[PDB]
């Protein structure tokens, strides 16, 4: 119980777990999860929904059809409204607004335009732990893969964003990350093992093995 | 809308018994609802096209109850086949939500039941056997009729329930009317102590129809 009952866009990364942190913190009640995959970093999901102790929806969608989809699976559930993770990208939104619109619901972004940088420093200082799971980027290089994000390796984003032209927020899909961990987590999921892809310009951190730590 | 309803599913015969049935009832199947306790059950909502829920718990009846509370359905399905305990609870949990209640498996005969399954087309799989009688030839084998005459003789000679109520037994759905694609098992392994045993499927993907 609460102020609103919402479901939470959920898909692992450091936006979803955002949005997720901003609607617990503000006293929102999330009832669920809604995770969507389209035919093509999700199988982790399930774990972050057991850390938080929060049941996930797990939806599968071809584009441009995929809309329906997520409509479907948001209008058989009774809530208020939708807990977006966008910080920049218009599209995105438009597309997300239009199925809320649709359904009667409000749409919270609590991540929109707002600095790429102090973004990224904010989720540092909330205590968020988070992994580079993916870099499709000139300038971003293997190393990346698997990289916590730290204050360390955030100036290095800065300063390679002021060179290569890299959204600092991996906006456009610069790259992908994994929330490990983050203050409503109950668990903390350690990376057992994991193997790197590097096809030469993009690659992918692929998590082998891992479990939760409960705190 | 009374034909909207939320599945219990776990992946083994009867929860898709019980959905083949709601899809074929004509009922309106809004949501899988998988409720975990201390990847399969995913490529088989994948394959259905049907949103899937997952619950963590670790006291579960609530837990049951606070992700149906939120579904707009006018009804949940399940798969019990015999135990009272569990169809009590899961029909208690409903009219505390005002829910109906369908349990289309409900006290059928075993043996007819497991013959139904296959003719229906379902394409089941042994996954689990724990019990005097059933060897390691079992894990990962496919039930059809030659095989379930099979069975039903153990169970004449060693007593074990041919559907597995017992817990002799638990079973893995790689097909069944409703699913667009079939489960196809690319890599398993088998744990066997020489007692009880395990087919772990490692590696698969789906194969659309």
């Amino acid at each position: 119980v609460g102020l609103a009952d919402v479901a939470v866009l959920y898909s692992g990364g450091k936006d979803s777990n955002y949005a997720l942190y901003w609607a617990l913190k503000s006293g929102l009640r999330v009832r669920y999860l809604v995770s969507m995959v389209s035919e093509n970093n999700v199988e982790l999901t399930s774990l972050q929904a057991r850390a938080l102790g929060i049941p996930i929806i797990k939806g599968f969608t071809e584009k441009e059809k995929e809309v329906e989809d997520l409509k479907n699976v948001l209008e058989g559930l009774k809530v208020d409204g939708i807990v977006a993770g966008a910080l920049a990208s218009r599209y995105q939104k438009e597309r997300i607004e239009n199925v809320a619109r649709e359904l009667g619901l409000k749409v919270y972004t609590p991540a929109w335009e707002k600095d790429p940088y102090q973004y990224m420093l904010e989720i540092i200082k909330l205590g968020f732990k988070v992994v580079f799971v993916a870099v499709s980027a000139y300038g971003l290089n293997e190393s990346w893969l698997g990289r916590e994000l730290n204050y360390k390796n955030l100036e290095e984003l800065k300063k390679l964003s002021e060179k290569y032209g890299i959204h600092i927020a991996g906006e456009g899909g610069e790259f992908e990350t994994f929330v490990l961990d983050m203050p409503f987590f109950k668990a903390k999921i350690v990376i057992d093992d994991a193997e790197k892809f590097w096809d030469g310009l993009s690659g992918k951190f692929i998590i082998k093995r891992a479990h939760l730590e409960w705190k």
